[PDB]
């Protein structure tokens, strides 16, 4: 793990991600942050394969580049940051 300036946690990770998430999950642009603006949802069902981890603004993501070249933020579980305990994933690894 690594952190940046801005404290956001991040790491290399290479695996693919499918979600469980009844009603989807909204992915965001620019960082892991739910205050960033919104870059779609991915449904229950669609898979994906991510390139970095992230912990941050309450939750663990994942990023990924998509066809365009923007980088796309998921978040995948709850994180407590002054704990560092995590909450239920929202999908398979």
């Amino acid at each position: 793990w690594k952190q940046n300036k801005d404290g956001i946690w991040y790491k290399a990770e290479h695996a693919s991600f499918t979600v469980t998430a009844p009603e989807g999950i909204i992915t965001r642009y620019k960082g892991p942050w739910t205050g960033h603006p919104q870059a779609g949802v991915l449904q229950k069902g669609q898979t994906i394969k991510y390139d970095e981890v992230q912990k941050f603004d309450g939750h663990v993501w994942v990023s990924w580049e998509t066809f365009e070249g923007e980088t796309v933020y998921m978040p995948v579980r709850t994180w407590d940051a002054k704990t560092g305990k995590v909450g239920k994933l929202w999908g398979e690894i």
